[PDB]
């Protein structure tokens, strides 16, 4: 079996597993992870191999697991808490958010003809604004530690109870979020990275719409070779609509960096009326 890493072990029974959360994954609760607070009980999601795992499922858990380990604490991203590696199934230990990911709680949050609610207050523009923010402090910080995420969307970030924004699965239709060169020629970057947040920034204000609406798959890399990028999302300014403009840079070296993403955004978020 696998090597016992003291500093992330947890006993097994001090995780209470309870439902499930989407697949495999499930909420639990987990009894004394602060050392300092034995007896507290936190709530927290517990990653395990589903029932039919091959092998490489393992041993993608495995990787997955060391490198949440590697690249360390942020409050904008999903953090490793924990690992149960002897006592049997692999169980890796994670910070759970309530409120789901992105995409869905974004939609939910639609006024009910043209993006219809499919389920909560309303967000104002600051709100969405500080949204983006966050996600682009996570991804800042990832890049940071030179991790290349390579599946930014809204679907892969988690908000929590206190609606603090969290990138997911940074430790791995998809093809609507990938920069023209990770289509063509497979070269994942950073600025490949910058060119799917601003997709992200797309999903944020349509409020979870969909990418390049009825475009089959099979045309976006024409099209966006052509020089086919999405029009400005309605309830978009012009200011946050030339920031998407500038993540979809055809050429990578040309887009804004996350470190640039997250001071531009700073201060838009302090210019943004919390009345609208
Ligand atoms: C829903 N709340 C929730 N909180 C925390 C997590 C987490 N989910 N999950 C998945 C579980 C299902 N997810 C969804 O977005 C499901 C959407 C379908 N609707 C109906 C809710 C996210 C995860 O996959 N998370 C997860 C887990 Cl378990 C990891 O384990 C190592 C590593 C991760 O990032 C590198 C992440 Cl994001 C943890």
């Amino acid at each position: 079996e696998l090597p016992e890493d003291p500093r992330w072990e947890l006993p097994r029974d001090r995780l209470v597993l309870g439902k499930p959360l989407g697949e495999q994954v499930v909420l639990a609760e987990a009894i004394g992870l602060d050392k300092d607070k034995p007896n507290r009980v936190t709530k927290v999601a517990v990653k395990m191999l589903k029932s039919d795992a091959t092998e490489k499922d393992l041993s993608d858990l495995i990787s997955e697991m060391e490198m949440m380990k590697m690249i360390g604490k942020h409050k904008n991203i999903i953090n490793l808490l924990g690992a149960c590696t002897q006592d049997g199934p692999l169980y890796v230990i994670v910070e759970y958010a309530s409120k789901g990911n992105l995409r869905e709680y974004l939609q939910a949050r639609r006024p009910p003809e043209y993006s219809y609610n499919p389920s909560e207050e309303q967000l104002s523009s600051k709100d969405l604004v500080s949204c983006a923010y966050q996600v682009a402090r996570g991804m800042e910080y990832l890049a940071s530690k030179k991790c290349i995420h390579r599946d930014l969307a809204a679907r892969n970030v988690l908000v929590t109870e206190d609606n603090v924004m969290k990138i997911a699965d940074f430790g791995l239709l998809p093809v609507k979020w990938m920069a023209p060169e990770a289509l063509f020629d497979r070269i994942y970057t950073h600025q490949s990275d910058v060119w799917s947040f601003g997709v992200l920034l797309w999903e944020i204000f349509t409020l979870g719409g969909s990418p390049y609406p009825g475009v089959p798959v099979e045309e976006l890399f024409k099209l966006l070779k052509e020089g086919h990028r999405m029009d400005k999302p309605s309830n978009c300014t012009n200011e946050l609509y030339m920031m998407m403009r500038d993540c979809w840079h055809a050429v990578p070296s040309q887009r804004p960096t996350f470190k640039q993403l997250v001071e531009d955004l700073d201060r838009i978020v302090a210019l943004t009326s919390n009345q609208e």
